């Protein structure tokens, strides 16, 4: 009886040992396979960055301030200087000659052209670049408006130019720009706005090219009279989609979760404000400098402060994300000081001020990769439920003999 | 025999395997939905409000802060301006002084920092909070502050998106007019300017002065975060303690407990932010017994204080990157605002961003790699193939 | 007997699925991060980011180095384009005078070693874990900025510094001097020259050379640096699992490119430059400005087919996190002038703290496993191959 015993435990093993599996199958689990190594021909990210500052002070004209005086806390209510301005006596008499509205016949303004007009130019704060070994220029950089207003990307990679790639690691085969920060040319600050800050120096946002920027709420910050390093590492993340996950697959062309925020934003605005800000998508009228003021802004702040409804965003099946290790040197020193003043004609003060070296680069280890994979997919399934069957066709074999 | 080995061999293998207690580390980086705002603690680089200190207070923790030298007189080597060095030197006169009861608890809360007087404006989340949002908590710098601590039995602060915006904005004035004069190295002075900063699990105390962060002055300085969540197994799998003085086990509250113990064991009194309810120790104890025995175990020592690994840890990975405030554009209106210098605003206020990344949310979780049900499966058709063969061989016999 | 040839037609079908796989020779990675006891501190290398100390320099030195260092023109006369203070000028414009002035043999390594920054000098103060350590315990390296020193390099035969808790107690901690009044006058942009003051430092495993100018990280005057670590251990399988090469005494990247590096200025320029290994003749001046510093920069900055290194078996890589705070605090600031005879104005353009340690979690590892060994092979088929060992007393 003990082989029929051997056989009837046969069948049940096949049974149990089959019925795992299945329940196991449905459950649709996954593995994230991590690894880290020194690609070659790395794909350099986009790098955007803003000035502090929205609008240099010189541009800024009487028909620009006559429309945006309020925003910018320059003027009251009543088109009048405030009371309350705490400007140098300069600047002051600069401006009570603006504001001198007598006779005076607005003109069509618009945030968008004010933005462009008025920003800083890259032409004037580049003051060198480099890119393994070569030499950029403000060609290299391409115009995006953000909620900083006009700021500039290079390596956009919307020229449709060949790739600029990394290989291998250190400062070398990275990009290196010296700025000027202009702060000669900031916008008095009398009081607390969207468009004011207390701040001096440039947001900075790495990104990879299919992805925009948001550079107000991810950036990370550079400061003048420094030489900034930033050692970067590239970290591509690949998530499954339903069952085995929760991501979403591909206004914009690749889905990130930006691109989602955006486009959520945007329509939140014109729902709510019937206009857009200046920097979103799309071909809603331009929210005038009082819209701004009493929709815009308060809606933009609700949505990126408080909001936990409305602009909720899924996962990306395809995130790329970038590493970030910052340290920094004082520029100028002494030694150098004169040499840096006599060549871009400052004083030795102004440069330290305004004056900052940017370095982003990888490091060896420059490539991470964070994938989920199916854990158990059907063909899986089969030589599990198979390799099985093939040891129940030969226990009942033996029984056989 | 040919196959009673073979059944025997094959079985073995997945067998040792087994009580082995393999383990498996599930690595997942996401961007989670209301995610729990962390803990934040901060303290003043500098310990006592030099406004603050009485004459008593010089005449008992004088020696300790390098004010005094050991006859209750103001030293030789004192490196002090004219105004400052005329203030002490008639705090210091203690002739016809009367002594009065000391200690330095009550010392460090009346003149410690007062974040009624640091904080100049607080944000979360587009919503405006105040000093009484922050909880007094004593550490080694003395008098600190913890936003969010969640002691107080209120609703929990939740993340939600990537950004400053969904974040904390502090700024703070660090009051260097206050800074105590240094004229020698002590434990309890200090040659930088700033603040300390932790971020922390809210059931995890802070160990600042070893764990924390600077953040200096007249910058505004961007925290962008990452929570990171670690499971490990307990024996047999792996090596972790689960879950007295704390609630919850962690690394800080272990070493806070064991360097609590070691003082009072060896000096007979704890550091004024220790647990417990063994006597404060004094001015003088701190200086010749307690200061020098902490500093062992958080520099030297490899014996005692020896923590073994939670089996839950939260760490939070950070990256920090900074402005310069103020420019020369707002430099006026923040002088005007809160009636300071342009020098002054430059020298001791600062802005402190903490906020978490898109992908905000990351597991570091060990399983256990081979279950017993696991290893029935693989051996199951052997397994009765060999007892059959068993119970067999007993059957010719 | 029929049964018999199923036996082998299904031990058969169970050997190719398997073998197969086995032939795909896959891997997984496994990753935990944990809190080591007794954990290996690492070698900390820093530079001054000024080379040649300006008192230092001397009229020979001035002479051989001077087109180099910008401080001359093609034909030894201080350069019409000069922009430095009335003082330096004047004490240069002395220096410069060559009349009657006979040349004597001159050589970069000697000129590092001995213009070069003294650590003697700079290190004001230094501590790990509660012990005080002094110059002494710094070792000399040359690398490109010039004279650089590297604590805790192991190549004394010292017994092992050890880390076991986190928090800056169980850490090292420098208070250096980086004497801008030392800094040789800027008048040109060379690879030599830097427009910035500070330090540059790098922490890496000892069995690995520093590559400081390319991998280091930036310290500034004026502060006090906080660098929190996390050490990272990653193992990787070689062919056919992966791509690494198995063990300069062991292999590394670095050590990799500085072998390249120094075999295509060899090969391209009959010379090295001074900071590299080997025993070719070291570069002058005049070929370090007009052959060493173009070919070096070109490997490092464009070169896409010479110099490139396959992945190490081993790698150590070091996670940071920086923060500071300044220094001096005007509470302390004469106190430090007084102690180290200096103005409270030097102390803040001059004076840093350095602060490096790990943080509780501070050991992290990443290591390649074969997914799919051969004693794992026959167990999927020694079942399959056991029921025919049983068939196989019953035919003969
Ligand atoms: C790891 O520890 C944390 C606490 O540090 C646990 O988080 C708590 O989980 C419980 C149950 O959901 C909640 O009631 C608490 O509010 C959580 N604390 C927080 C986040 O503030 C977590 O559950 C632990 N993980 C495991 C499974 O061990
Ligand atoms: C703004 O700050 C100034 C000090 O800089 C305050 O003024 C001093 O005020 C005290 C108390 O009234 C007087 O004893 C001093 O004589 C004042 N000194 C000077 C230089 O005037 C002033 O009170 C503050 N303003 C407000 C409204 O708080
Ligand atoms: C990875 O390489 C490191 C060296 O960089 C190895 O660490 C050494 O291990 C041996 C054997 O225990 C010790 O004698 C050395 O003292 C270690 N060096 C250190 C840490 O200073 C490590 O063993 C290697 N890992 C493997 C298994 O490849
Ligand atoms: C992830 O997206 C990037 C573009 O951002 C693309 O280059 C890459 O192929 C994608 N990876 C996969 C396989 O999804
Ligand atoms: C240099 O700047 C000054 C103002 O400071 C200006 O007057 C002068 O024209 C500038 N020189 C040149 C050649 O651009
Ligand atoms: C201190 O420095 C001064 C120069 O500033 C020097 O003359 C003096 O000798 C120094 N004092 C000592 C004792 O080293
Ligand atoms: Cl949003
Ligand atoms: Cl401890
Ligand atoms: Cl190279």
């Amino acid at each position: 009886v003990v082989w029929a015993l051997c056989f009837m435990g046969s069948l049940a093993l096949l049974a149990l040992v089959c019925t795992n599996r299945i329940q196991y199958y449905f459950l649709y689990p996954h593995v994230t396979k991590l690894d880290e190594v020194a690609a070659t021909r790395l794909t350099f990210p986009a790098v955007t960055f803003c000035n502090l500052n929205e609008f240099r002070f010189s541009r800024v004209t009487k028909n620009d301030l006559y429309h945006a005086g309020e925003l910018l806390a320059l003027l009251n209510n009543r088109y009048e200087i405030p009371d309350t301005q705490t400007a140098d006596e300069k600047q002051l008499e600069i401006l009570q000659d603006k504001a001198n509205f007598r006779n005076f016949k607005p003109k069509p303004f618009n945030m968008l052209e004010f933005y462009d007009r008025a920003g800083h130019d890259i032409r004037e704060m580049l003051l060198s670049c480099f890119f393994r070994g070569e030499q950029c220029s403000p060609e290299d950089f391409k115009v995006v408006f953000t909620r900083y207003g006009k700021c500039y990307t290079f390596n956009a990679g919307q020229d449709g130019k060949p790739r600029l790639i990394t290989m291998k690691g250190g400062t070398g085969n990275g990009l290196e720009i010296m700025l000027d920060i202009q702060q000669d040319e900031y916008l008095p600050v009398w009081g607390e706005t969207d468009e004011t800050s207390f701040e001096a120096g440039i947001k900075v946002q790495i990104h990879s090219q299919d992805e925009p920027p948001l550079i107000d709420q991810l950036g990370f910050g550079v400061a003048p009279g420094f030489q900034t390093f930033v050692s970067c590492q590239e970290q591509r993340l690949i998530y499954l989609p339903p069952p085995w996950g929760d991501c979403k697959a591909t206004f914009y062309d690749t889905y990130s979760i930006t691109a989602c925020r955006i486009d959520c934003e945007t329509r939140y605005l014109v729902e709510n404000c019937n206009c857009r800000m200046v920097h979103m998508p799309g071909d809603a009228p331009y929210c005038t400098p009082e819209q701004y003021k009493e929709c815009a802004d308060p809606a933009l702040d609700f949505l990126v402060e408080k909001d936990n409804e409305y602009c909720v965003c899924e996962m990306p099946c395809n995130v790329t994300r970038y590493g970030k290790e910052l340290s920094m040197v004082k520029i100028p020193s002494k030694a150098s000081a004169k040499y840096l003043a006599k060549k871009y004609n400052k004083s030795e003060q102004y440069i330290g001020e305004n004056i900052l070296v940017l370095d982003i680069f990888f490091e060896a280890l420059n490539y991470e990769t964070i994938e989920q994979k199916k854990a158990y997919e059907v063909a899986g399934l089969l030589g599990d439920i198979g390799g099985q069957m093939g040891l129940f066709i030969g226990a009942s074999i033996l029984t056989v003999l």
